């Protein structure tokens, strides 16, 4: 074969011919760098045995093994493929040993199919016999998608592997890793998923969370497709340039979803149809957030909370990590250092900000008559701990407080035992949100306190490259028992088993509300719970750089609210870095400054009462809040249709090949083009600007840019924010809290396209209740303008605002004088309102103007 085509052989160890000959693969040292030397021959795997049965949902048919050398061990003779035609858009197929039941993953979200197969498949699918392969092609131009037939089908007890052609290499996805780019690297790359407590460096390790989903742009039409593996052992993804891309994982099954969309958004809403779309977030956690690991007394976080606030930064979210609590151990805080808490949390309240709590898995197992530890005596009463593999023995692992027991939160009691220790601890402390952390699950160390046997779970035949090379490296015995299997199974489901049972808690402790959960570890499916944070980075300008990618990933994965640490968690932060990242953090979909012990301050305000820092960062958060509603409406979205919220510009402009490696810069949903400098010392970037009319967001004025790379001046001062011709931004007028600057009056940005067209919406409900989507208790409304005409139409109705909310200035960008305005309400006008015009910028401001939200309005002018 082309080399580019051949499938590795040897992935665990320095190839030899000795060991390719022994097991049956082809031999050819002669090819460039990273080219297998070792790969697998035209014939090696499974054939059909016999016909293909029809079922109601697609066919089955039965796989057997050609005969084989076993290297990774027991092999598995006999297996069934199971496929199933479940939508027009949506392929599933599963490979299980025939004769035996094996692992698979009990998804949360996920339902076993039943019914019948879909009428009108935009895809088909091929299964050759002999040797066995399977394809999925696009109907519409019989491109082929997922075609198998590039390298065996591997099926051993502890090693499972297919790999797939590709039809392009326009490839985004997989997780979670630091890649440094956006769009893969299709030169032989390796990827390990294992959620493991490292840090996101430049060594490309696997991460907290686990994300086999990817998403391939076919070509420049559009169209595009996506393939999500359900398995939670741990494994590694090989891509190489013919372009292929290889799963290899350690256990469980071969369970395959294939998505087709007719554009890359379209493939996201597929994606999140299957495992769960995101969940609305409480509008307070648009928010800006701010954090650190020690300020070691409360009156240091007052301190830091005060100068802040001085300052009229917006800032909604305060949290507060584990120097809270007595000794760090959870449901406590420690009465000297963080005496008066709970008025603290009134002073939080009452200037309308939040709490949110880091909360660890790990419970200390230190209490006694003399001095009980109730979340421990609690736990152990009900028996809900991580079992050692004797099926008895809560494992003993270490974490903050010293010697820990671990939580097994696929238990459903465990949930109740979590909510009792939550209810009770809010009884003292009135928080508002929770941050889970360390749930991997971290372990200091390595499997237990007193190690893990040696056996085929903790030392298997093969071990993907995760990170030091053992499983059970900081984290817990892979034979180690919880109620879904043993840990070898679902130690990639912790963290999501971790966020279901907290959304479980909330139920009780904040009855109908969203509130706000944060996790560090994710699986797929882990958005419809919790927001996520790119874990602990570094005070560097590359960990600015590689959070772009980190956090569009997250978008495709359905965990839209994300975004680093700004500023950098380890390290003291440079003013220029900080500052920098601080205009790009006004950005991210999850806002935070978050910074390690002992490292100078670097919360806003630290920076000087009056640095170009302070009065930077509250400039663009001060932009981010007058965006919220914007944001907000981007977030129904992505909750109701699946879209993502920090999108890539290939999203929208995948006809422009330019567009489809740009990882430097994002849009905020359709129509606004964010261009950070991300380089030390500059005060430019080069940037792509995209085939659209475009409005500097300040002035208003149109770039005289379009579909091209350009230099854009940008001073220590500025970061590029630019509105897209053709969209329709609402925007409310800034406080420093949400609870505030939802009573402001509301505003429209009418950035007019070629045609002098342009339309948008907006999503209101009250911001907070858990189900208005659901129950339908929202307002939608739609603007249009098309020349001479802006229509406000209601699409839903059934929330109406109580602070009398209007819409009280409408600024148009490219347009020429307008005369006579004229607002008609429900057709009839309906006072003639006050127009501003800047002949020079093309801008024309609407005010003394009052369209009450959820009422029907025409604004029409001449010229
Ligand atoms: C707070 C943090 O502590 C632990 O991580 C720290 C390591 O223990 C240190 O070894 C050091 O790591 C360095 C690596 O060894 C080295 O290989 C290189 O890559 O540089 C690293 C530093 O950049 O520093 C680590 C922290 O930077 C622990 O493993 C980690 O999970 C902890 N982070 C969480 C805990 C807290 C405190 O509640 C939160 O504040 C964080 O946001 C959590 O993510
Ligand atoms: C971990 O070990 C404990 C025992 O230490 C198991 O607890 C059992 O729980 C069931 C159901 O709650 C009770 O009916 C039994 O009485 C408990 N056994 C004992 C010996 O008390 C627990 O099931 C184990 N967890 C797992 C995942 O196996
Ligand atoms: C990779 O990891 C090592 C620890 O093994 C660390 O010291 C180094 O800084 C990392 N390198 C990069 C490029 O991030
Ligand atoms: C902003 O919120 C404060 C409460 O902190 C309130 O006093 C004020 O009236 C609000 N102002 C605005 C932006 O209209």
């Amino acid at each position: 074969v082309n080399e580019l085509e051949r499938i590795n052989c040897i992935p665990d160890q320095p190839p030899t011919k000795a060991t390719c000959d022994q097991r049956g693969c082809c031999w050819n040292p002669q090819g460039a760098v990273s080219v297998p030397w070792c790969y697998y021959s035209k014939n090696h795997s499974y054939h059909v045995e016999g016909n293909l049965v029809n079922t109601n949902a697609g066919f089955t048919a039965r796989l057997k093994n050609l005969p084989s050398s076993p290297v990774f061990g027991s092999n598995v003779d006999n297996v069934l493929l199971t496929a199933e035609y479940q939508t027009s858009n949506r392929f599933h197929f599963k490979l299980t040993d025939q004769t035996n039941n094996r692992f698979e993953v009990p998804h949360e979200h996920v339902q076993s199919f039943s019914g019948n197969a879909a009428a009108s498949l935009t895809y088909q699918v091929e299964i050759s016999r002999q040797p066995f392969s399977i394809k999925v092609t696009r109907r519409s131009n019989n491109r082929v998608l997922f075609d198998s037939s590039i390298g065996p089908l591997l099926f051993a007890d502890q090693f499972l592997q297919l790999s797939t052609r590709l039809p392009s290499t326009n490839v985004y996805g997989l997780g979670e890793h630091v890649h440094q780019q956006y769009r893969h690297d299709m030169n032989w790359k390796t990827w390990p998923i294992f959620n493991r407590d490292t840090t996101p460096n430049g060594n490309g390790t696997n991460l907290y969370g686990a994300q086999t989903f990817f998403l391939c742009l076919e070509d420049a039409s559009g169209l595009s497709f996506g393939v999500f593996l359900m398995n939670s052992n741990a494994m590694e993804v090989v891509l190489q340039p013919a372009p292929a891309i290889t799963y290899r994982t350690i256990g469980g099954i071969l369970d395959f979803y294939v998505f087709l969309g007719n554009t890359p958004e379209q493939v996201v809403q597929e994606y999140l149809e299957l495992i769960g779309r995101p969940a609305l977030p409480s509008y307070w956690a648009l928010g800006f957030h701010l954090s650190r690991y020690e300020y070691g007394t409360l009156d240091n976080m007052r301190e830091v909370v005060e100068r802040n606030r001085a300052a009229q930064l917006p800032y909604d979210v305060q949290h507060a990590d584990i120097d809270y609590m007595d000794e760090r151990r959870d449901f406590t805080y420690d009465s000297v250092d963080f005496k008066g808490f709970p008025e603290f949390v009134n002073e939080l309240h009452n200037n309308g900000q939040k709490l949110v709590i880091i909360v660890d898995p790990a419970i200390s197992n230190n209490s006694s008559s003399s001095k009980p530890y109730g979340p421990y005596d609690r736990g152990s009463d009900m028996k809900i701990w991580v079992n050692s593999s004797d099926g008895v023995t809560p494992l003993i692992g270490e974490v903050w407080p010293g010697q820990t027991v671990f939580p097994d939160y696929t238990n459903p009691n465990c949930a109740v035992w979590w909510t009792k220790e939550f209810e009770l601890f809010h009884n003292q402390v009135e928080f508002d949100g929770i941050w889970i952390d360390m749930n991997e699950v971290s372990n200091f160390v390595d499997g237990s306190v007193s190690g893990c046997s040696t056996n085929n779970l903790n030392n298997p035949p093969f071990t993907p490259r995760i990170l030091d090379g053992y499983l059970f490296c900081k984290t817990l015995c892979m034979d180690a028992v919880q109620h879904w299997g043993k840990q070898y199974d679902i130690h990639n489901l912790y963290g999501y088993s971790m966020a279901v049972a907290t959304a479980e808690a909330a139920k009780t402790v904040f009855p109908n509300k969203r509130s706000f959960i944060l996790t560090r570890s994710t699986f797929a499916g882990s958005g419809k719970f919790a927001a996520h944070w790119l874990g602990d980075n570094t005070a560097t300008w590359d960990d600015l750089r590689w959070s772009i990618p980190g956090v569009l990933e997250f978008n495709l994965f359905g965990i839209p609210m994300v975004g680093p640490d700004i500023c950098g968690f380890a390290l003291d932060t440079p003013e220029e870095l900080c500052r920098r990242w601080m205009q790009l953090g006004a950005f991210y979909p999850f806002s935070r400054n978050h910074n390690g012990q002992g490292y100078k301050d670097q919360d806003p305000a630290s920076f000087g009462a009056d640095s170009l820092l302070l009065n930077s960062s509250r400039h663009y958060l001060n932009i981010r809040y007058t965006l919220l509603p914007y944001l907000y409406t981007l977030f129904f979205r992505a909750h109701s249709r699946g879209d993502t919220v920090a999108r890539p510009l290939l999203h929208e402009f995948y006809e422009d090949n330019s567009t489809w490696d740009v990882h430097q810069q994002f849009l905020w949903g359709p129509g606004l083009l964010i261009t950070p400098v991300l380089d030390e010392g500059a005060e430019k970037v080069m940037a792509y600007v995209p085939d659209a009319v475009w409005y500097d967001y300040e002035t208003g004025s149109q770039v005289r840019w379009r579909k091209q790379k350009v230099e854009m001046e940008l001073p220590g001062d500025k970061i590029g924010l630019h509105l897209r011709g053709g969209y329709i931004f609402p925007t409310q007028q800034p406080n420093t809290t949400t609870l505030a600057s939802r009573k402001n009056p509301l505003g429209l940005i009418i950035a007019l396209d070629e045609n002098k067209e342009a339309k948008g919406e907006l999503f209101w409900d009250d911001g907070e209740t858990k189900d208005t989507v659901a129950n339908k208790v929202y307002l939608l409304c739609e603007f249009s303008v098309t020349q001479n005409r802006l229509e406000v139409n209601i699409s839903q109705s059934t929330y109406k605002d109580p602070n009398n909310l209007a819409f009280n200035e409408i600024k148009i960008l490219g347009t020429e004088e307008p005369s006579n305005v004229t607002v008609k309400h429900n057709g009839v006008p309906s006072t003639s309102p006050t127009v501003t015009y800047d002949s020079n910028l093309k801008v024309a401001i609407i005010t003394d103007i009052d369209l009450l939200l959820g009422e029907a309005y025409t604004v029409e002018w001449a010229h």
